[PDB]
């Protein structure tokens, strides 16, 4: 009888001298022809991708034209590709999607959130009631779903739904990108009620080299998905925003790195210049995990540059300091990302 | 005397999204009884684990022992808040300021520093009524109130109170070892949240620890009693171990006076149920909550179950729905068959 081998050991977590707690996980690194260039762990089980594949779901806005017909630039892009903060430059840059569509807040079929983000959340609190469907982290992503299909003439309405002309559209892009069969099978229901498909981490690594290449794409999806990952990284404090590890992995060598939180501790990221991308999860789930794993992963690609190796290296491993500014121990990706 | 077999930890929590496991923990449960015998375990109970918070019903043992909850008047919710990772509620706050005026100190004797509300709700409340949390609204204030209050009452200088060789951190590490058995000091020992020390044990002798605390067992009669007194002190006033919206609080409230829970952080519990001489401890090896809540529920489901309506109310912590936030069921959250 086959088995699923135990997934390795990826980020200790110290205090003193001893490791208090430990994730394991597994990534894949794929390139733009197919080929694996490294892997750890189980790349084969199906994953949730959750919304580490938002900028997948973006095509429809760029393809159907509706990005050009609306006006939007790199910001609006950034956003429909983004888990974000829910900070007011979001929420207006949001509410501007659904308006030039001809739609409002109203039109959002996601539900509303505080802040996953303890500074953000704070300033909401002091200012709101309560959150409304703009502050969802995936309210870009939305208005992009809208605005696609109001510049078809597609009622909206719905669009959540897994019959939906956009949810279709949605699966036959993501099997194009990344090879695999997307079905009611492997489907769950996401944050923000769209489906979401599991496939292996090496599908999905594969799907976001293409989009960095443009290899096995024709040439308008090749041109939407490089609109798509450049306007991340030109604009990636509206992929997530104040203080979060997308926007700062984001500017440590701009233009060149691309990468997407999920959640449960996913990470999706690409090097277009070396033809190169990224996908991973940590076991347990913890956001904690994927960040130090896909900061080791990408320093793998940037030794001989040291400061861009430094920086990454300074989110591989972190130290941990409690309410007296006190260091108590670090957040360390192991030895298996340097081997 | 070779060295005893390495183990990986088993899966204990699954979390599902539609028909497919999302994520997994692992974990290790040590429950061991008054006298010490080992009575249920899982994964690996013998590398030691810091226990955190979990294990702060032992370390408010100075506060009693020493006289200071009687000289000071304490009652059952100052005992409980001693005991506590509050989450900074109003109530918390001022049961922490009036143990540390009580004592002739304020704000200022605590060493533990300030921290917003780890529970979200309770977050929004500070936020909109506070310019920044001071250090009575961290979790551990009780606590240091209590460590405050017996240095006071038995005339030692609490400035310092966290420092290693502080008479008060000496007698703590006194006590966790009479407590556990286990041997503590620095190769062992890392600094917490609240900037005291925080001592590695393996989870079978922090179980039993909390068995003898439970039962009596091997405890001379002061500190017996004083284990007695802050044990139900937590049972009585769980609000005050915890708060609104918090497993602690709630778990409880399910059998009430019968079950004590106590969290820690990076996915710690202790628990014990006294009637029946049980200590029990646990950890999610990846520190993860929302796992060591299923597991402790899970845990002491296994006691109750000729007690339908108790063991209905544990399953409830033990296999946990998840809804989105339009409010649509994605998935669960669910302690696995290693439980049964
Ligand atoms: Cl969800
Ligand atoms: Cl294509
Ligand atoms: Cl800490
Ligand atoms: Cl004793
Ligand atoms: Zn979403
Ligand atoms: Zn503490």
């Amino acid at each position: 009888d086959p088995f699923t081998m135990t997934n390795p050991v990826t980020v200790e977590v110290t205090r003193g001298l001893l490791v208090e707690s430990r994730h394991r996980g597994a990534v894949a690194v794929v390139d733009g022809d197919g080929k694996l260039f490294f892997s750890l762990g189980d790349i084969d089980t199906a994953v949730f991708p959750r919304s580490a594949c938002k900028a997948m779901q973006a095509l429809p806005l760029v393809e159907s034209g509706a990005a050009d017909a609306y006006g939007f630039g790199d910001k609006e892009l950034a956003l429909a590709c983004a888990s974000h903060n829910g900070e007011e430059e979001h929420v207006a840059l949001a509410a501007s999607m659904l308006s030039r569509a001809g739609r409002n807040v109203e039109a959002l079929e996601c539900g509303a959130h505080w802040s996953m983000n303890q500074k953000v959340l704070i300033q909401q609190a002091r200012s709101l009631d309560a959150p409304t469907a703009l502050h969802n982290n995936c309210s870009g992503k939305h208005a992009g779903f809208i605005c696609a299909c109001c510049h078809r003439d597609i009622d909206p309405k719905g669009y959540v739904g897994y019959e939906h002309p956009l949810q279709v559209e949605i699966r036959a892009v993501m099997e194009r990108l990344t090879g695999a069969v997307l079905g009611a099978e492997s489907c769950g229901t996401d944050g923000c009620s769209i489906p979401t498909y599991a496939m292996p981490l090496r599908n999905l690594a594969h799907g976001f080299a293409r989009m960095a290449t443009g290899t096995g794409l024709e040439p308008l999806r090749a041109k939407a998905s490089r609109r798509l990952i450049e306007a991340c990284m030109a604009e990636p404090f509206y992929v997530a925003g104040s203080g979060r590890a997308c926007t700062k992995l984001m500017q440590i060598a701009p233009g060149r790195i691309f990468v997407k939180t999920g959640a449960e501790g996913v990470f999706c990221a690409a090097i277009p210049e070396k033809g190169i991308g990224i996908s991973l999860k940590s076991e347990d789930g913890a956001t904690r995990a994927a960040e130090a794993m896909v900061a080791a992963t990408l320093a793998r690609f940037f030794e001989t540059e040291e400061t861009v190796h430094a920086a990454l290296m300074a989110f591989a491993a972190m130290p941990m300091r409690n309410w007296n500014g006190i260091h108590v121990g670090d957040i360390r990706a192991t030895s298996v990302f340097s081997a």
